[PDB]
């Protein structure tokens, strides 16, 4: 149903909210929820652990069967699988982990995957323990994504910093 509410409009197609992506998925019932994935789809930590626990591990069982046959994704790549109880589909997107020395330039490729979908609920890619500068990730999002993206950032201090910086 894509019933998004309470978002700050940053550009004609990018929106942001201080919210838990799991609670947004339950309220909004989106066509697509984006997971902040890693290449072998191990859904621990961060957004991935939160989404997988909210599916009672159904996402991890489906992801393990996908990886057994298809092997890992690449950094910057993505994979559509079921959204289970949270969405129609989950778009698993791998941003670079700069705290592990991955290439920050591939963050543009990671966001480009969003352009195959008319509307998405998503986290801020490569943030948290992946180490990218959040202000930089929001700029790459705004400059790359053309479809309608609703960003849920579950940290009030980070959200207030991003909004203040974007409005400069
Ligand atoms: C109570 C259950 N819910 C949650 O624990 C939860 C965590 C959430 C989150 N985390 C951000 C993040 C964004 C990209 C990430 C990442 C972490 O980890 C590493 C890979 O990339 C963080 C910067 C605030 N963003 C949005 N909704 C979230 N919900």
């Amino acid at each position: 149903v894509n019933s998004f509410s309470g978002y700050l409009k940053l550009t004609d197609n990018v929106y942001i909210k201080n919210a838990d992506i799991v609670e947004e998925a339950k309220k909004v019932k989106p066509t697509v929820v984006v997971n902040a994935a890693n290449v072998y789809l191990k859904h621990g930590g961060g957004v991935a652990g939160a989404l997988n626990k909210a599916t009672n591990n159904a996402m991890q069982v489906e992801s393990d069967d996908y990886i057994a046959t298809n092997g890992p994704l690449k950094v910057g790549g993505s994979c559509v699988l079921s959204g289970h109880n949270l969405a129609k589909h989950c778009l698993h997107v791998v941003g670079p982990n700069v705290n592990k020395g991955e290439d920050i330039q591939l963050l543009k490729s990671a966001y480009e995957n969003f352009n195959q979908h008319e509307v998405l609920l998503a986290p801020l890619l490569s943030a948290g323990i992946f180490g990218a500068d959040p202000i930089h990730s929001l700029r790459v999002c705004v400059d790359t994504v053309r479809t309608n993206v609703y960003l849920a950032v579950f940290d009030k201090n980070l959200y207030d910093k991003l909004v203040s910086s974007f409005l400069e």
